[PDB]
């Protein structure tokens, strides 16, 4: 099965038996993906073990796999097992079971739910500030992920289930760790054949105690929202409802919070951006003005730092899709079962898309050079009808966050303070050694 | 009184006469009252319509400060026009909140990927327009360039925004052209566009007679249209979209059809007013116009079709529509109403002033441009492109409330231009205008209408 892209002409990293050319990722997922995207062009494909991966970058044939043949043929992302009674979430859901759930949870991020999220986080914006505050008026490095992270947890916990918890932290931040080092998530790249071995006899890859910590957090919270919505429309099971929560709690801390820490370094590292930034928020909000829905649309700066900040760090990394049936796009043969996998952090840096790809540079998202960027090349959040479905609620939260803290504080690089910031060389996409950074008010 | 305004703020100007102000100095139109205004006083002058304080000015900074910086607190909307009926629901029109509901309602209309979408449409009346142009070719006879180009506009812009194919063949007598043109007609020669501004009172009265600037003939058929125009079930266009966003709440029936006929006038009148000029300069110029074909077949070899990567390929293409956008821009000026008093760049401006800056005037200014009259394309080359203030040069206007339709009328004029170029030359005639004359009327346009010959390759 290792001679397939072999067979199609299509260009690829020569594999081993079983493992494939998973050992071409000792150097990381992204830089794995950007040295194949200089050797083979614009499309190539490589195997995970058993699973070949077809790798794409013409616009036109991502736009044909996210948006247009999603509800028919690239419908699902690669099975991810064995989860257990996590199947039911709706970024693992397949076929039929995540349309009834993408549209049940649809109404969640709405512009009038959105609109009556922000008073509830103003709330939480002015702790951020206090407690930044008493690290401020003390010469101390501030670990920007450990106050951010309550923040974003804060704010996950009350906008989607109105419960103020001000041990959630410590059992979301053990949800996921998917170490390539680790034999076990190894062993699925290599043995496909050993999900349904331990499907039917439930076994999970989630440890029990983060799952059943929140299966009976969610079962506190039913006191009889996102969690509105949920109980009005149950046909919902009780279970399934837990799984949902799991998946919102764990994206509304540790997306929301690694990205702000993302944007705090680039903004520490290029003084005149982060300069330019607070003198558009204190003209826009004077005397410290608490920001509203409108006020923070309008910040366009704003928004060209934090969709810089997406591009050089896309949280995702790669966006992927299952092909279902046997189809032909834009003349190029993809046979059944063939994952098709588009790289995001490598179109993101693409020197053909970007000039200076390598420095912060928030003047490619000015509207006079916005223009000249592909909407199917910067895909932080994804495309198409399986795209983030917290994008707005997460493009929001993250602003809200930059407004308050840069009406107050301004942010120095330290002695400790990792410059240039080096990624994780692992799987997901994290610094190596942890942000911290100097708080003057 | 109110005709001593800037006097007490000492900003220089025309002195103005009772009643009138200084309405009777447009004579010679808009742009040249501008102009003369410009040389005289400086860089910030002051005048009067009728009884309307209109203070000029021409700071990049305070340009910038009025239509970037300060849109959504103090000017925010354009000089009231009226009577308008129904109409007032236009986006172009609307004020206030009305304005931002319906600005972030048609900006997903014209995005990168919307606009790409349009591109096989509108090369299916490009054809069209060749073969058009052919049979007027195949014979030594003139040819009327805003006939022809305003067949093809109105082609686009239904198909683009309605996905009905209305004009098939031509049709030369079409009724949504027919329909569309007299529903511009700004004469100021006629007294009903002046008395209007003499008596600004009279606006409310005429809009209790169900009066309109838009006679009821062409408001009347527009109605109907867009209304037999809605057909489902069975994409996603400019029709589309305000049908699904229609389902706080929401978009009227009269609205829909309002926003429908900004669409329809704006990609008819402008797009084929903009083509007229550019093919004049391209047929007084052979030199543009051969360097502008070379650099078409270059890119497009064996008379390719011109696809979206292709169009932003061509710079000499760029720089052909923006040089001619400098010389004719038609909006010839730019105005918004300060809604408070404000002090910007260190000039105090009192509520009710409208603030108008004179593009016509500032892109032919000699501090800026080196022979303003002359038509030079080399001056947006990349070489010299960083020499241009973008508060200067503002064909498209700026800030929040510029043109909507910009980069699609920046598509739809280069496609039309390519497969134009691609199959035929023009040169002059003995009935052409040489020099081109504007009419000293209101809108920018020719005296004489733009008549070239069309020879084939
Ligand atoms: C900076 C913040 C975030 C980024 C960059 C991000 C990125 C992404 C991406 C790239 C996808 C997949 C798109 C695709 O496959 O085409 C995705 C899916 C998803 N995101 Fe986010 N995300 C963020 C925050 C959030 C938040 C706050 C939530 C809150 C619920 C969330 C919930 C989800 C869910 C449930 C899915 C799966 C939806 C489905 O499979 O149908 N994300 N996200
Ligand atoms: C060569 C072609 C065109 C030129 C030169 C042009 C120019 C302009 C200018 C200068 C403005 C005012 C900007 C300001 O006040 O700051 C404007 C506004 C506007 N234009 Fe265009 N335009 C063109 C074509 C179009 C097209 C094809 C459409 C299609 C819908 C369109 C729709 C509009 C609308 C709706 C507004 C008002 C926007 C608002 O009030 O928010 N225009 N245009
Ligand atoms: C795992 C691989 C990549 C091989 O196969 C997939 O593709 N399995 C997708 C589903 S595992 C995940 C389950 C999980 C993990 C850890 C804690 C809790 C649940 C999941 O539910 N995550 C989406 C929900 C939250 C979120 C995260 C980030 C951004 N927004 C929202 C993985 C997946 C889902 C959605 C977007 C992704 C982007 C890049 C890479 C993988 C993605
Ligand atoms: C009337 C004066 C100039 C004193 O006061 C304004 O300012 N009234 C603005 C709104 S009248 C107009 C209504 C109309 C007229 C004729 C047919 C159909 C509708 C309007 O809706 N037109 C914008 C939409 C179309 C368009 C036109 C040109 C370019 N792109 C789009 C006039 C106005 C609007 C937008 C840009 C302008 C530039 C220069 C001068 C005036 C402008």
């Amino acid at each position: 099965s290792h001679g397939l892209f072999k067979k199609l002409g299509i260009p690829g990293p020569t594999p081993l038996p079983f493992l494939g050319n998973i050992l071409s990722y000792h150097k990381g997922f992204c830089m794995f993906d950007m040295e194949c995207h200089k050797k083979y062009g614009k499309v190539w494909g490589f195997y995970d073990g058993q699973q070949p991966v077809l790798a794409i970058t013409d616009p036109d044939m991502i736009k044909t796999v996210l948006v247009k043949e999603c509800y028919s043929v690239f419908t699902n992302r690669r099975p991810f097992g064995p989860v257990g009674f996590m199947k039911s979430a709706i970024s693992i859901a397949e076929d039929e079971e995540w349309k009834r759930l993408r549209s049940l949870l649809s109404p969640t991020f709405t512009s009038g739910k959105l609109k009556e999220m922000v008073p509830i986080i103003a709330q939480y914006g002015d702790v951020l500030v206090r407690n930044l505050r008493r690290e401020a008026e003390t010469g101390k490095p501030v670990t920007l992920k450990d106050v951010f992270g309550a923040y974003s947890m804060d704010v996950i916990t009350s906008t989607s289930f109105g419960v103020n918890i001000d041990p959630f932290v410590e059992n979301t931040k053990k949800l996921l760790r998917f170490d390539f080092l680790d034999p076990f998530f190894l062993s699925i790249t290599v043995f496909p054949f050993l999900i349904p071995i331990l499907e039917v006899l439930n076994i999970c890859v989630f440890p029990r105690e983060v799952t059943n910590f929140l299966r009976k957090s969610v079962k506190r919270m039913k006191e009889s929202d996102f969690l509105q919505l949920m109980i009005d429309s149950q046909a919902l099971s009780d279970l399934e409802l837990v799984a949902q929560s799991i998946i919102f709690i764990f994206a509304g801390y540790e997306t929301t919070s690694s990205v702000l820490s993302f944007i705090m370094y680039e903004l520490a590292t290029h003084p005149d951006v982060q300069q330019k930034l607070q003198e558009e928020i204190d003209a826009v909000l004077p005397n410290k003005a608490p920001p509203t829905y409108d006020t923070v649309l309008q910040m366009e700066y704003l928004d060209m730092v934090v969709n810089e900040t997406l591009r050089l760090f896309p949280i995702a990394m790669r966006l992927e899709r299952v092909c279902k049936k046997d189809v032909e796009i834009n003349g190029m043969f993809i046979p059944k079962g063939v994952v098709v996998m588009i790289p995001s952090y490598a179109l993101h840096r693409d020197p053909k898309y970007w000039t200076e790809p390598e420095k912060f540079l928030p003047e490619r998202f000015s509207a006079k050079n916005a223009d000249n960027i592909d909407p199917y090349i910067y895909t932080p959040f994804g495309s198409g009808p399986r795209n983030c479905i917290g994008m707005r609620f997460a493009l929001m939260n993250m602003k809200l966050a930059l407004i308050r803290v840069l009406q107050n504080f301004s942010f120095k690089p330290c002695k400790e303070t990792q410059i240039p910031l080096k990624l994780s060389l692992g799987g997901l996409l994290q610094p190596e050694k942890p942000v911290v950074l100097k708080v003057e008010s």
